């Protein structure tokens, strides 16, 4: 037999663990790779390295029919090492379980490994709370098995079946949060499921690569040179993190990028109501849909670095690289952050949120509050702030 493994996220928090799983086995040149992740495109003097390694896209969460065609090119007994992000894992898997079927002579699921996304995860879980969990999985169960004979995904639950694979498959799950399932009540019995099929989420991993398999990681996560060692500097760093544009009664993006300055302010000064101190170093982590508003900021931003808007904090992590403090305009980003690190998450003006009190009713802001991530005292309504 021969195993194949196949890599698909169409995030980025799976991906760069499923990067840093090839990087791991990166001295093995001629394994079978299969990558489905929408997000990284991998180097073509890294591919090139490789033998039977294979390229797949995603479409509307799912590999689409190409992946048939790279599997036809393995033609007897073959293993399936799969490798998934936990939100989207029934219609990403969807494919793969039509091969198996029509093979199952002959393809067999070796394992999965499943990553959460982000925050959705925990934001989705929550809407669980008043449900009979218990029941909610042997359901699941149920309609995952009819799902593997009949590729008919019908699931009364389709939260909780992203954690029901076990039933069917050795799994190994990997969570931000390993604190929400053991201290979550309603979610006892998920948590007793799952036994010893999960583990917290491995950050340190990049530690222990060699250091040619660290740089072949941040060639694979576009982290260069130049930006890295910009983070290595022997001192505290603030890192602010940038938007877009909110309700500001305005089209004229010169405001917003304006205003987000104010906002840098109430960090980087003295009288600013959410000073950080005059010993830390500020860089700029501006959106990735920034475009123009993030040179307008770092413009006129005095003594700051940018990291360049197109690097995740989820790479930072990754690598070992997050500053001493992170704050600025809210973000789902926060979710990951450890507790010490996050200052002050300000959020601006939407249809959702016109106050602290609609800010602290953010669903990713109560599941953070819930696990004590961060007190409501950090989260800050734009308005509030005063002109510096």
């Amino acid at each position: 037999m021969k195993t194949i493994t196949l890599y698909l996220d169409p995030a980025s928090l799976p991906a760069l663990n499923q990067l840093m799983d090839f990087t791991q086995n990166n001295e093995d040149k001629t394994h079978p790779r299969i990558f489905g992740l929408s997000r990284f495109k991998i180097p073509d003097n890294i591919i090139t390295q490789y033998q039977n390694i294979h390229f797949v896209e995603l479409k509307d969460n799912r590999p689409t029919e190409a992946l048939f065609t790279i599997l036809d090119q393995y033609p007897g007994n073959i293993e399936l090492n799969i490798h998934l992000n936990i939100a989207h894992s029934v219609q990403l898997i969807r494919p793969i379980l039509a091969y198996r079927f029509k093979h199952l002579d002959r393809v067999s699921i070796q394992q999965l490994n499943l990553y959460d996304d982000g925050s959705d995860e925990y934001v989705d879980l929550e809407k669980e709370e008043n449900k009979d969990i218990s029941a909610e999985i042997k359901q699941a169960e149920k309609q995952l098995s009819h799902y593997l004979l009949t590729g008919k995904i019908k699931f009364d639950n389709p939260t909780i079946a992203r954690y029901v694979w076990q039933s069917a498959f050795p799994v190994k799950y990997h969570f931000l949060s390993t604190d929400y399932f053991e201290k979550a009540e309603f979610l006892q019995p998920l948590k007793e499921y799952l036994a010893e099929n999960y583990q917290k989420m491995d950050w340190t991993a990049y530690q222990q690569l060699t250091p040619e398999q660290q740089a072949f990681y941040l060639t694979l996560v576009g982290f260069n040179d130049e930006v890295k060692q910009s983070l290595e500097v022997q001192q505290a760093k603030f890192i602010f993190t940038g938007t877009t544009t909110w309700e500001g009664n305005t089209d004229v993006r010169e405001y917003y990028a304006q205003q987000q300055l104010n906002l840098l302010n109430h960090f980087t000064q003295a009288e600013g109501d959410l000073f950080i101190g005059d010993h830390y170093k500020i860089y700029f982590k501006g959106h990735p849909r920034g475009g123009e508003i993030n040179d307008y900021i770092l413009n006129n931003a005095k003594n700051i670095t940018n990291i360049p808007a197109n690097i995740s904090f989820e790479v930072l992590m990754m690598t070992g690289l997050l500053p001493d403090k992170v704050g600025g305009v809210a973000s789902s980003l926060y979710f990951s952050l450890p507790k010490e690190k996050i200052s002050h998450i300000i959020f601006t003006s939407n249809k959702q949120v016109k106050s602290k009190e609609d800010a602290l009713n953010n669903p990713y802001v109560k599941v953070m509050r819930r696990l004590g991530i961060i007190d409501e005292s950090q989260v800050i309504f734009w308005d509030s702030l005063k002109q510096l």
